[PDB]
């Protein structure tokens, strides 16, 4: 991978892996946003870094709020998949970070995605505003016109998720994450959120549509020995709406939307 | 990748990913058994298969790992290229075995080492068979004729006979199921998170103070996509030592046995 010639942005070419498809032996959604994460990684690390100086002297982390997906075409077993990914400030609010992804032969987007990044203390867990201070050194390393994967105007990826109500449609319980669902800090990676949402869904949508858009809102992280539980309730293409919550209280851990479309 | 000179193993380089790694930043031994299962697949393909052979899946058959050996002197890091060669050998009717060998890109110096047993299986009926004449043939003229090992020793850790824990079992990790990440193109369990339930019945404190060294793994049953498992754990035991038992919840049906060796960092 590679920062490009103006240093604003990164690319990377994946070789999708026999263990890293579905059914269909094309890329799951979970491996595409384990992928989204990979180049992003490596991007920060490309420009010296995602933590400034001044973030690790404060204790201050970047942590996602929600994530948004959209697949047109999910790559094959053995197919090279090229993903593109930049940063952008969003003044006092936080950060985003974008995505494109590309058919490496066609060089045509078969995938788009985007994230909502807030600064949270990593030990009181409380989130703060961006100071000037932190908004100075990392803009050096975003483009400073808007370039957004989404532009259109009231496009999925900035909508207003509801709170499912009980009774849900569809459940899957008792969910708990094993060491490899941990990242390298020992917190639950953001990708297995994703799959704790689909295992709600029942296998007859699975195996006769694909998923098109994804939109997750994080509420409040699992810990590791936690147990979640997975709701889902059909809204409508089939449309659904979803639900991650503690299997003991109730609390409310993410939400969103995924919408399918027929095979 | 690609297969070697002589056409009778392949090799393939792997830069280790963010999300691979443990709390040591090094790859966890999921990522390791992930990638031997990967380079096997692109091996099996630059050969003409899709590991069926022709008589295979006319037969309805298939290989099924019986057991599998893994022992690492280091783990690769974050950003690191391991470089991998992995080779077949025939082993008479018994079926065959497939071993590999891990290596630092940088260094050149061995950084671990693998081994499987594999038995033919009829896909529906789920009864084991020996290997028939017919298709050891198909399958000789891509293995190597004279002996390949990766575990030589004369009394090497490899092929021990592991004993079945006794119940009260010291650690437990109960209710384990898998979710469609955990299944592999066919729906079926990847062998990888079989790998991954033995080890959650191991308590933090020893992950925390020790790496894996050696893990030994026999496969005598199938976890289905509707089953739920239990992880049985007891120490054997400068080094400790477990035995370890996956069993189905219910009614206690032993789906895999196993040990692990730590040594201290
Ligand atoms: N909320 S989180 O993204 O799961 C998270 N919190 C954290 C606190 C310290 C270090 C890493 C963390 N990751
Ligand atoms: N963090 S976890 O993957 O949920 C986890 N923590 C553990 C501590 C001891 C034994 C098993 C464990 N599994
Ligand atoms: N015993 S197994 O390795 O989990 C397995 N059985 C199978 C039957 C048909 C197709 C794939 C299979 N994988
Ligand atoms: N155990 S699994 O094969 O990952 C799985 N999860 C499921 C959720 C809903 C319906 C069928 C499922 N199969």
């Amino acid at each position: 991978g590679s920062l490009t010639e103006d240093g604003l942005s990164y690319k990377e070419k994946f070789v999708v892996r026999s263990y890293e498809v579905g059914s269909n032996k094309t890329a799951t959604v979970e491996t595409i946003a384990n992928l989204l994460q990979e180049v992003g990684c490596n991007h920060a690390q490309s420009v010296g870094f995602a933590t400034t100086t001044t973030m690790r002297k404060l204790h201050l982390i970047w942590v996602t709020a929600r994530m948004h997906i959209e697949i047109y075409k999910y790559p094959a077993w053995g197919d090279v998949v090229e993903i593109e990914t930049w940063c952008q400030s969003e003044g006092r609010i936080g950060t985003r970070r974008d995505w494109i992804l590309k058919d490496s032969v066609t060089g045509e987007v078969t995938g788009r995605a985007t994230s909502k990044w807030v600064m949270m203390n990593q030990d009181t867990r409380r989130l703060q505003k961006v100071s000037d201070d932190v908004r100075d050194e990392y803009l050096v390393f975003c483009p400073q016109e808007p370039r957004l994967a989404f532009p259109e105007e009231n496009n999925r990826s900035l909508k207003k998720i509801p709170k499912l109500e009980d009774p849900a449609q569809y459940s899957m319980i008792g969910l708990k994450p094993r060491r490899a669902d941990l990242d390298m800090n020992q917190h639950v990676n953001n990708v297995t959120y994703i799959g704790w949402v689909l295992e709600s869904i029942p296998q007859e949508i699975v195996d006769t549509h694909e998923l098109q858009v994804i939109t997750l809102d994080y509420r409040r992280e699992c810990q590791q020995d936690d147990v979640v539980d997975s709701l889902t309730t059909t809204t409508s293409d089939s449309q659904f709406l979803h639900l991650l919550r503690l299997s003991g209280d109730g609390q409310e851990i993410n939400r969103g939307t995924t919408l399918w479309r027929k095979k």
